[PDB]
């Protein structure tokens, strides 16, 4: 069985402020860095070896990957970065905390966005405080005008993440390369939804743990042979 | 027409033991990490931007690159690693200090090796304590038997670094991508000798500072407009270049 490992990054600087990050490039907090260290040590203790790594273009995921590669002494591995593994774009909610979001948009709309698979948050418009910071960041300069989001539902995030899974990661797995993916909750949710054939309701009920190596065993058709498993001592899990 | 930046990593844990590292994967010391941070901050303060980065498969260079990318807020850049940018392979000298090398191999051979462009150190044989650690590391599993060195003169190092420059780096430069290369003294010497047309004698004497960004302005044919220039406070650079010139002497 092919072996695939996923890791979701840990706590970020804006988690501490209860602020929606999305495509804002928030760094890990010291605690999120420590989580990545512990996940890397769990991989080292289990003897895991990789051949290629994939991550987003967001530093909280990239730094998680760097920390893991340092812990497992595989800093020399090829690394591929792609915006398609980015966190969901939270649109006009970017940079707001919970209270500001409730005050600006109302409890009704908040519950809609919270529980909906396919209703996006408001768009990030040119007067938004983070519009230039994100939409004019040169790391997205090669995206076409229809690819750069102003906002994303979970459905949207999964829709632009899965082409990268299908067209780049799958061929690598099929040639026997041992893949590590360090990314974000919602983009990894896309991968999990696809691997396991989950419903919209099922994937919205799925919260992946942070900082914990998530291990899949895949058959010749890249179908999981059993549920995802977690690495680390039992209490940390 | 084009701008190119090189950075040589700083002190490693084995430098503090006065031991030959070569392809041994020694990590940075605190001082080596600090030099990377200062080079990154120099690039940040001058507003430098890159589009692609090249480094070796050795962590002292990779960690220097990581520290620079952190400092300049460009951790999202594509990074390409290659053994062809590795440090010179010191063969059987790997792991030895200067006294042990002199005792084992003689002052006569030491003098030859240190002054010579094309006489390699002794081969690292299977009984060498670091043979399995280096020659059987899976990161080199895809190298042909002819590509995997047992030892390298400076000429050998340059001969395997320049194919990567010509095949992988030059096309990125010609596309207009702003390239950063974070590597090692001897592989960077290959790039410098090629760009500036220096003699063997001059490239073996050339002072290559650690942790100081090295900047080239190149014309459309990739010829330097001026020789390498150094980024950073003038007095810090001046003192650093006096230091390396003194170490050469
Ligand atoms: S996202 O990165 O997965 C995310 C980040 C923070 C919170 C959530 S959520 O609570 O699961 N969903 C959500 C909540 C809210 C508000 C709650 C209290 C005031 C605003 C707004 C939007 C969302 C959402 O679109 O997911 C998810
Ligand atoms: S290498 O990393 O560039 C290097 C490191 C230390 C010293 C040199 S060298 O003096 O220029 N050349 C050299 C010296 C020696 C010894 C000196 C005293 C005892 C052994 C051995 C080999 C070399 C060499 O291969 O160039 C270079
Ligand atoms: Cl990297």
């Amino acid at each position: 069985a092919y072996k695939l490992v996923l890791i979701r990054h840990g706590e970020s600087a804006w988690n501490l402020e209860n602020r929606f990050s999305g495509w804002y490039d928030a760094d890990l907090s010291p605690a999120g860095h420590e989580e990545a260290k512990r996940g890397g040590q769990a991989l080292r203790d289990a003897g895991y070896e990789f051949d290629i790594c994939f991550t987003s273009v967001q530093k909280r995921a990239i730094r998680t990957l760097w920390t893991v590669l340092d812990a497992i002494d595989q800093m020399w591995l090829p690394v591929v970065r792609t915006w398609r593994l980015n966190e969901r774009h939270y649109g006009g909610l970017t940079g707001l905390n919970k209270a500001e979001t409730a005050a600006k948009h109302g409890e009704a709309q908040v519950k809609i966005w919270r529980r909906s698979y396919d209703v996006p948050p408001p768009p990030m418009e040119p007067d938004h405080p983070f519009y230039s910071n994100i939409s004019k960041d040169r790391r997205y300069a090669d995206l076409t005008e229809d690819q750069l989001p102003s906002c994303e539902s979970l459905k949207d995030t999964i829709a632009r993440a899965l082409p990268f899974w299908n067209e780049e990661i799958v061929p690598q797995i099929k040639e026997g390369k041992r893949v590590l993916i360090a990314a974000h909750g919602n983009s990894l949710r896309g991968i999990v939804k696809h691997l396991e054939g989950l419903s919209e309701e099922a994937i919205m009920e799925l919260n992946l743990p942070t900082g914990i190596p998530i291990v899949y065993e895949l058959d010749k058709n890249l179908k999981p042979i059993k549920p995802m498993q977690f690495l680390g001592d039992e209490e940390t899990v």
